[PDB]
C-alpha cells in the first residue's frame, strides 16, 4: 500500500463558517444532481522521477494540508443553512493504480473516467489525487478539486507553491489558505436589498431575456439535465489570430471583447434570434488583499445582447464591449442572486437565464507553467533535481452548459480554444460544424471589418451551387419520354392479362376503353388543350378516363363527388372546363352551367381504328389545393416523376398496387398509372373499403397486394385495427410528417418503408427517404432532375445546421397557377443567389439543413411554433403523449391568448383517458417549457379531403387563467402547506401552488428540504422538490413512500415569545381547522397543533380521553418540558385540552389558560344521540367535509340499503369527488380517518370529568342553531373562572376565514404577548 505510513485518525471540527454566495450556486447544482462531474477541476502531469525523491511527496502533502485550512473543508447542509467546516485533520483521498499494462491512448480515457467520479460536498476532502504507474519512475498525476471549494486562480497559487516545495521553480508567492472563510463570513453579514443599484441593473439587463436559446438541437432535450458533455479542441490560424489582435486595436476593444462579439454573431446566424444570452466568468478578485488567497471567488455574469443585423461589425462589437464594461461594474452581485431577483420559470432541463458560456482566461504569473496548462500536448517540461513535470492533457469540467466556448490560450502564434458541448443535445458532427462556423466568423471579421452583420455570410463557399451533392438529383432525360407510348406498349405486350381490379379489366380491354373514351370526348367537342371536369366513382373506368382524356389531347380537372358541392362548384368556376365527364347518376347533381357527358355512353372502340388521332397534349391536369389554387401540371413533369419513382419501386409485371387515394389528390397519379407502365395490376380500392380499418385489412389479406401508398391517417387506421402486417409489402407514407412512433410501428409490419415528400407545385413527390430506423427520419434525397435548396429570408444559402425555407428546382415544377399569373410569378422564381438553378418553387416549408446533407422537416411558416421567444419542437411533445398507454393519437398546437400571449395546447384521442394524469406524465419526460398548458380530448381529429390533419379545424382552447385554490386534504398535505407558507412567507398556500412561482428560489429549497426531513424523518432531496414543486405532487411522492411516518405534532408558526399555544384535534383527528386560525394569530406566538396517531398508523387512535391526554402531554414536554402551558382546541379539542389541563396540574404544572372554540362541555346532556353504523358513517361524511365549507349529505337510509363494504366505498368515492381526500386515497387510508372518527366518538361518550376551575376563554359561535345552553354546558364544570365571548359564525363556520379572524383577535386580546 502506498499510504502505509500516513495513518487514519479521528477528525474534529475546528470552526464553522458560512459559504460565500459565489459557492452557493455550484454547491446547489452538485446537491441537485449528485453524479454531476461538471465542476471537477482537473490538472494533471506526466511525472518522471529520480531515486532522490524518496518520501518527500507524502511529506510535502502532509505539510500542504497543514498549511492551507481550505483543503480540510467540508460543506454540510444543516439547520437553516449551508456551512463551511474546517476539520483539524482529513484523510487524503489518494488513489494509486498500476497502469504499466495500458496503452497511452487508453490511459487518457482512464484518467478522464477516474477524475469524473463525483464528490459529496459534505464529506471531506473536496479534492483528490490520482496516480498511475506507467513505467519505472514514470507516473501520471491528476489533481482533482471540486469547483465549490476553489477556483482556477487558486489552482495556480497552489501549483506554483507546491512546485517550489518540490524544487521545480525557484520562487513562489505567499499563499493564504484561511482568508476565504473570513471573506465568506463578512459577506453573509450583509443584505443585498432588492433596492441595490447593481441588482436593479441586472434585472433590467435580463428582464427581456429568453427562457432558452433557439439553436436547433440534434436530440430531444431531457426533462432533467444530466451534465454529460464532451470537448472539441481547435486552433485559430496565425494569420487569423494576428488579424484579430489587430482588428481589436483597430476598434476600441479587448481581444476578449472582439471574440465574444464574434461568438454572438455566430449564435445569431445559427439560431436566427436577435436576443442572445452568453454567460462569462469573472475572477472576482478586485480587492488586492484577495489576490493571494485560496478560495472560490469566481462569479458568473449573464450578458444579454440585442442583435441589430443592420449594425456594422464595428458598431456592434463596440456595443458589446461597452455593455460588457458596464456589466463588470456590477459583478459583485452573485449569479444566484440575479436568478433570485429575475425569478425566471424554473425548468430542470436548462440552466437558468443562460445556457451558453464563454470562458476567457490567460492567467499570468504562470509563466513556466503556461504551456503545461494548455488543452493541447506540449514538449514543455519543468526539470527539478528530483523530478520532471510534463504535459498531460485531460478533458475536464464538461457538462456545465449547453455550449461553452473556452479560450484565451495561445501556442506558436495560434489561438487555442476548446468548444464544450452537451452530448445529450448535440452530435459531435454538430460541434465540428460550430467550430468550423466560429472559425469562419473570425476570418470574415478580419476580412471585412466594416460590413453590416446581415451582409456577412458564414456559409461555406458552395462552389457547385448546391449545399451538398446529395441535395442535387440524378440528371436524366426522363422528362423527354412519352408516357402514352409506354402504356400502349404494355397494352400490346400484356394482352389478356389483368390490368385493373374493381369486375376485372384486361390490358386489351383497357386499350379499348381508352380509345372509346377519347373518341367519345372528341366527338363531343373536346380538343387538344381543353380541360375536362372529371366527376367519377372509384371504378375501373377512373384510370381509363384519365388516360382517355389525355389521349384526346385534354387535361382533366378532378371533381371528386364526395367533396362538398360548393367546393366542387368553386373549382368549376375557376377552372372553366369545356365539359364534365361524369357517370349517369351524377349528371344533374351540381347546379352548374357546364355541359356533362355520361361516360357510360362512351363506347368501346378498337384502338387500331383511332390510334392516329390519339396524342397527349402539353398539360396533363389542373389539380386544386389549399381563393382556389389550381396547379397546372404538364406531362413532362409527370413522366419525369413516374420514371424516377420506378427507379426506387422497381415496378414489374407481378407488381400489384392497391390504389386508395382520391384522384383529386395528385399522389393518386402514382397509384393509378405506374403499374400500367410495366404490366402490373392496379387495384382501384372502393372508397368505403379505404375508410374502414377492418374492411381494408380484409382486402389486403385477400387480394395479395405488394405496393401501398397512403397518408399517415390511413396507416394509423390500419394499425388501430388488428392488422397482422405484410412483410413483402412496399409502403410509401407521404403528404404529412412521419413521426417516430408510426415509423417504428410501420417498420415492424412492412417490408420496405419510404417517407416521401413533395408539394403539388412540383408534381406529386420531389424527394424520398428509405426509412430504416425510426430515430432517424427526414425528407430523404431528391428525385431525378430535382434540386433542393434551404434558403434564409434573404434567399441566400444557409449555413449547415440552420433552419430556413425549402426551395425546389428542376423538371418537376408546375407550369403555373391556373390564370393566377401574379401569384405564379411570386411563387415560381429564379434567384440571383442561385444563377445556375433556373426556375424554382418556394414551398413555404420550414426545413433544417443538417450537418449531413439531411433535410429534416419542422413544418411550414404559416404555423406558429414560437412562444415567448424560443421555439417549440411540437413533434417531440406528440411523441411522448403517444407513448402513454391509452392515447392513440395526439396533436400539439401553439395558440394565442388574450394579451398576445402564446400557449401550448395538446389534443388527444384514445380508448380510455385521464387528462389529469397526462400533465403529470409529460412533466417528468419533457422540459418545463414544452409542457402543454391545456389538454383537450377529442373522439376523432378533423381531416382534410386529402386525409391529412386539418389543424385549422381543431377547436380553439379556453385557458384557465389562475390555478384553482384547493385546501390540503390530508396530514401530509397539511404539514407541507404550513411548511410552504412559513418558508415563503405566503399567508395561504394552496396544494397546486408551485414553490418557485410563489417566490421560492434555490437556497430556500435547501432550507425547505432540511425542514422537511426533520418533520417527516426521512431523506428528502432538492431534486424531489425541484421535480415536484407543488404540495399536491410532492405529497404524492412522500405518501407513496412506505418508509415515512409523520409526527403527530405540527408547527404552524415558530414565534419569538417563550410560550407556545398548543391546539388539539377535534373528533375527526385532523388539524386543518387550525390552519386559517394560525394565519391571523399574532405571529410572535409559536403555534403547535396535535393530530391523532390514528390518522397515521392503523388502530392507533386512542379511545379513552384520559389516555389520549397522557400520550399528548409526553409529546408536548419533549418540546416544552416546563413553564406554564397554554392550551386550546376547536370543538372536541377543547375537551382534550380540559383533560390535559387536569393531568398537567396533577403533575404540578401551571396552566395559563384554555381556549375553547365552541367546545360543548363534557357532560351527559351533550352526548350525541345513539347512532347505528350507517348513521355514524353518514355523520362522518358530513363532519369530514364541513371544515372545507362543503356540505356532504349521504343519508343514513341510503347507506343502510348497501352492504358494509359498499358503504365505505360509496363514502370514499363521494368524498374524493368533492376533493376533501387526496386523489390517490386507498380504502386503507379512508379507514384511518373513519376509525379515528369512531375512536374519538367513543372517547366522547365515556368522558365526564368532575368540576374544575381552570382559566377558560370560551368562544361561542353565536349563530349556531343547535341548542346546548348559554355556556354549551360549561357552567356545570367551571363556575368562577370562565370568560365567554360570542362571535359571528356557527359551530363549523366559526373557524372559516371570514369568522375566524375575530376568534384570533379575541385570543390575542385575552392572552397578550409583548
Ligand atoms: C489538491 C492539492 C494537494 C497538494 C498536495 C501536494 C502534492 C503531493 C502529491 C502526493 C502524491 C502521493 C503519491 C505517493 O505517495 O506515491 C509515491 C510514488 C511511489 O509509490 P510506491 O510505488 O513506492 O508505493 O511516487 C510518486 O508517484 C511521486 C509523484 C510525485 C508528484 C509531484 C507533483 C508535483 C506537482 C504539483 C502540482 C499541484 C497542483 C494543485
Ligand atoms: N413527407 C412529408 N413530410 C412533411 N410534410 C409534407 C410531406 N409531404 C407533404 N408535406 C407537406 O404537405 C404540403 C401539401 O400542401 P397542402 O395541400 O397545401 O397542405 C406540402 O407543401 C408539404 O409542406
Ligand atoms: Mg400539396
Ligand atoms: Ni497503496
Amino acid at each position: 500500500g502506498h499510504m502505509n505510513n500516513l495513518a487514519r485518525l479521528e477528525p474534529e471540527v475546528l470552526s464553522r463558517h458560512a459559504i460565500s454566495s459565489e459557492q452557493l450556486g455550484i454547491w446547489y447544482i452538485q446537491r441537485l444532481e449528485p453524479t454531476c462531474s461538471a465542476y471537477n477541476m482537473v490538472v494533471a502531469f506526466d511525472v518522471k522521477v529520480n531515486q532522490s525523491l524518496g518520501n518527500k511527496p507524502i511529506e510535502i502533502l502532509e505539510a500542504v494540508m497543514h498549511d492551507y485550512p481550505l483543503l480540510r473543508v467540508s460543506m454540510p447542509a444543516n439547520d437553516q443553512g449551508i456551512e463551511q467546516l474546517i476539520w483539524d485533520r482529513v484523510y487524503p483521498n489518494i488513489i494509486f493504480s498500476d497502469a504499466r499494462h495500458i496503452e497511452a491512448s487508453d490511459l487518457t480515457q482512464l484518467v478522464e473516467q477516474d477524475t469524473k467520479q463525483p464528490f459529496d460536498l459534505t464529506q471531506p476532502p473536496l479534492w483528490r489525487i490520482h496516480c498511475y504507474e506507467c513505467g519505472q519512475n514514470h507516473y501520471v498525476i491528476a489533481f482533482v478539486i471540486h469547483h465549490a471549494l476553489m477556483d482556477f486562480w487558486s489552482i495556480g497559487l497552489l501549483l506554483r507553491d507546491v512546485s517550489k516545495r518540490f524544487g521545480l521553480v525557484a520562487e513562489s508567492d505567499a499563499v493564504n489558505g484561511i482568508e476565504f472563510v473570513q471573506y465568506a463570513d463578512k459577506q453573509q453579514s450583509s443584505v443585498i436589498d432588492d433596492t441595490d443599484e447593481s441588482l436593479i441593473f441586472w434585472k433590467n439587463a435580463l428582464k427581456h431575456a429568453p427562457h432558452v436559446h433557439s439553436i436547433p438541437l440534434d436530440y430531444p432535450r431531457p426533462a432533467v439535465q444530466q451534465h454529460k458533455g464532451s470537448s472539441l479542441v481547435f486552433r485559430v490560424s496565425e494569420s487569423v489570430s494576428s488579424g484579430l489582435v489587430n482588428l481589436a486595436k483597430d476598434y476600441e476593444i479587448t481581444l476578449f471583447g472582439l471574440v465574444l462579439s464574434g461568438f454572438y454573431v455566430l449564435l445569431h446566424k445559427l439560431s436566427n434570434e436577435n436576443n442572445l444570452v452568453i454567460a462569462t466568468p469573472v475572477a472576482g478578485r478586485l480587492e488586492r488583499s484577495l489576490r493571494n488567497a485560496l478560495g472560490q471567488f469566481v462569479n458568473t455574469i449573464a450578458i444579454h445582447m440585442d442583435i441589430d443585423a443592420d449594425q456594422t461589425l464595428r458598431q456592434f462589437t463596440q456595443q458589446v464591449q461597452e455593455q460588457l464594461r458596464q456589466s463588470l461594474k456590477h459583478q459583485k452581485i452573485a449569479f444566484s442572486r440575479v436568478v433570485e431577483a429575475v425569478s425566471p420559470k424554473r425548468d430542470g432541463s436548462i440552466n437558468p437565464l443562460a445556457q451558453i458560456g464563454m470562458f476567457w482566461e490567460r492567467l499570468g504569473g504562470m509563466d513556466e507553467f503556461k504551456e503545461l496548462l494548455l488543452p493541447i500536448q506540449t514538449p514543455a517540461t519543468l526539470v527539478g533535481q528530483d523530478l520532471t513535470l510534463g504535459s498531460f492533457p485531460v478533458r475536464q469540467q464538461e457538462g456545465q452548459l449547453d455550449i461553452t466556448l473556452e479560450m484565451g490560450g495561445e501556442y506558436q502564434g495560434e489561438l487555442v480554444g476548446v468548444l464544450k458541448y452537451n452530448t445529450d443535445l448535440f452530435s459531435a458532427q454538430s460541434a465540428e460544424n460550430m467550430v468550423q462556423l466560429l472559425q469562419a466568423v473570425l476570418s470574415e471579421m478580419v476580412a471585412h471589418p466594416e460590413r453590416k452583420i446581415v451582409e456577412l455570410d458564414i456559409a461555406p463557399d458552395y462552389k457547385d451551387g448546391i449545399q451538398f451533392e446529395a441535395l442535387r438529383g440524378k440528371a436524366t432525360d426522363y422528362a423527354q419520354h412519352d408516357l402514352f407510348a409506354m402504356i400502349l406498349k404494355q397494352i400490346d405486350e400484356r394482352g389478356d392479362n389483368h390490368a385493373l381490379t374493381s369486375h376485372t379489366v384486361s390490358y386489351r380491354e383497357l386499350g379499348q376503353h381508352i380509345a372509346g373514351i377519347a373518341e367519345y370526348l372528341r366527338a363531343h367537342g373536346i380538343t387538344q388543350g381543353d380541360r375536362v371536369g372529371l366527376m367519377l366513382d372509384r371504378t375501373a373506368l377512373l384510370p381509363a378516363a384519365i388516360l382517355g382524356i389525355w389521349a384526346a389531347g385534354a387535361a382533366y380537372v378532378p371533381l371528386d363527388p364526395n367533396f362538398p358541392t360548393e367546393r366542387l362548384q368553386n373549382i368549376i368556376e375557376d377552372a372553366e372546363p369545356k365539359v364534365i365527364l361524369t357517370q349517369t347518376e351524377l349528371m344533374d347533381g351540381l347546379n352548374v352551367s357546364v355541359p356533362r357527358l355520361d361516360i357510360n355512353q362512351a363506347g368501346v372502340v378498337a384502338l387500331e381504328q383511332v390510334r392516329e388521332t390519339l396524342a397527349f397534349g402539353d398539360i396533363a391536369y389542373v389539380m386544386y389545393t389549399s381563393k382556389p389554387k389550381g396547379v397546372r401540371i404538364g406531362h413532362p413533369s409527370i413522366i419525369n416523376f413516374l420514371l424516377s419513382m420506378n427507379d426506387r419501386l422497381q415496378v414489374t409485371t407481378e407488381t400489384q398496387l392497391l390504389a386508395i387515394t382520391t384522384y383529386a389528390f395528385d399522389i393518386s397519379i402514382l397509384e393509378l398509372l405506374i403499374p400500367l407502365m410495366y404490366g402490373g395490376v392496379v387495384h382501384v380500392c372502393p372508397r368505403e373499403v379505404s375508410q374502414d380499418g377492418i374492411q381494408l385489412v380484409d382486402y389486403l389479406n385477400a387480394k395479395s397486394i405488394n405496393v401501398l401508398q397512403a397518408t399517415p391517417a390511413t396507416w394509423k387506421m390500419l394499425l388501430d385495427s388488428e392488422w397482422s402486417g405484410n412483410a413483402g409489402l412496399t409502403a410509401l407514407c407521404g403528404g404529412e410528417a412521419l413521426d417516430t412512433i408510426l415509423a417504428e410501428k410501420l417498420l415492424g409490419k412492412v417490408g420496405c418503408l419510404w417517407n416521401v415528400y413533395g408539394p403539388t407545385e412540383t408534381t406529386v413527390w420531389s424527394s424520398a427517404a428509405r426509412i430504416t430506423d425510426a430515430k432517424y427520419i427526414d425528407l430523404g434525397e431528391p428525385l431525378a432532375n430535382t434540386q433542393l435548396y434551404v434558403l434564409d429570408e434573404q434567399q441566400r444559402l444557409v449555413p449547415p445546421g440552420v433552419m430556413g425555407e425549402l426551395w425546389i428546382g428542376g423538371d418537376g415544377l408546375a407550369v403555373d397557377y391556373w390564370q393566377r399569373p401574379e401569384l405564379t410569378d411570386a411563387q415560381f422564381r429564379t434567384l440571383p443567389s442561385l444563377p445556375n438553378a433556373g426556375r424554382l418553387y418556394r414551398t413555404g416549408d420550414k426545413v433544417c439543413l443538417r450537418t449531413d446533407g439531411r433535410l429534416t422537416h419542422h413544418g411550414r411558416l404559416d404555423f406558429q411554433v414560437k412562444i415567448r421567444g424560443f421555439r417549440i419542437e411540437l413533434g417531440e411533445i406528440e411523441n411522448v403523449l403517444k407513448q402513454i398507454d391509452g392515447i392513440t393519437d395526439a396533436v400539439v398546437l401553439v395558440k394565442t391568448t388574450g394579451d398576445n400571449d402564446q400557449k401550448l395546447v395538446a389534443y388527444v384521442t384514445g380508448q380510455e383517458l385521464d387528462i389529469a394524469g397526462l400533465k403529470k406524465n409529460l412533466q417528468i419526460h419533457l422540459p418545463a417549457y414544452m409542457v402543454p398548458s391545456a389538454f383537450i380530448r377529442l373522439d376523432e381529429f378533423p381531416m382534410t379531403a386529402n386525409k391529412k390533419l386539418d389543424r385549422k379545424a381543431f377547436p380553439e382552447p379556453i385557458f384557465e387563467q389562475s390555478n384553482d385554490y384547493v385546501a390540503p386534504r390530508d396530514p401530509i398535505e397539511i404539514e407541507l402547506c404550513t411548511t410552504f407558507e412559513q418558508i415563503l412567507s405566503v399567508k395561504r398556500v394552496g396544494i397546486h401552488d408551485d414553490f418557485f412561482e410563489l417566490g421560492g428560489h434555490s437556497l430556500l429549497a435547501v432550507k425547505l428540504v432540511n425542514h422537511l426531513k426533520k418533520a417527516f424523518g426521512t431523506e428528502l432531496s432538492v431534486a424531489l422538490l425541484a421535480q415536484y414543486s407543488t404540495v399536491e405532487r410532492l405529497g404524492e411522492i412522500i405518501r407513496e413512500n412506505k418508509e415515512i411516518k409523520p409526527s403527530i405534532v405540527i408547527e404552524l408558526r415558530r414565534g419569538t415569545y417563550e410560550q407556545p399555544l398548543w391546539l388539539f384535534h377535534p373528533i375527526g383527528g385532523s388539524t386543518f381547522c387550525y390552519m386559517e386560525l394560525s394565519r391571523h394569530l399574532n405571529p410572535n406566538r409559536t403555534l403547535r397543533a396535535i393530530q391523532s396517531p390514528g390518522l397515521i398508523e392503523a388502530d392507533a387512535a386512542e379511545v379513552a380521553i384520559e389516555e389520549m391526554a397522557t400520550l399528548y402531554i409526553a409529546e408536548m414536554q419533549k418540546m416544552q418540558p416546563q413553564g406554564p402551558y397554554f392550551l386550546g382546541g376547536w370543538c372536541f379539542g377543547g375537551a382534550i385540552a380540559y383533560e390535559i389541563s387536569r393531568q398537567l396540574r396533577q403533575m404540578g404544572q401551571q396552566v395559563t389558560g384554555i381556549v375553547m372554540i365552541d367546545t360543548r362541555a363534557p357532560i351527559p346532556e351533550n352526548v350525541p344521540e345513539d347512532a347505528d353504523d350507517a348513521m355514524l358513517l353518514s355523520w362522518f361524511a358530513r363532519d369530514l367535509a364541513a371544515p372545507y365549507g362543503k356540505k356532504l349529505t349521504i343519508p343514513a337510509q341510503y347507506l343502510r340499503e348497501l352492504s358494509p363494504d359498499q358503504m365505505f366505498d360509496h363514502v370514499l368515492k363521494e368524498a374524493k369527488a368533492i376533493n376533501v381526500l387526496p386523489l390517490d386515497a386507498d380504502p386503507s387510508d379512508f379507514r384511518l380517518y373513519f376509525d379515528t372518527y369512531l375512536a374519538n366518538g367513543i372517547a366522547l361518550q365515556t368522558y365526564f370529568p368532575e368540576p374544575e376551575d381552570f382559566p377558560i376563554l370560551l368562544v361561542k359561535a353565536k349563530d349556531e342553531q343547535e341548542d346546548f345552553g348559554e355556556s354549551l354546558g360549561w357552567d356545570q364544570l367551571v363556575k368562577d373562572t370562565l370568560t365567554q365571548v360570542d362571535l359571528p359564525g356557527d359551530h363549523s363556520s366559526i373557524m372559516y376565514a371570514e369568522n375566524v379572524v375575530a376568534v384570533a383577535q379575541t385570543i390575542d386580546q385575552m392572552y397578550p404577548i409583548p
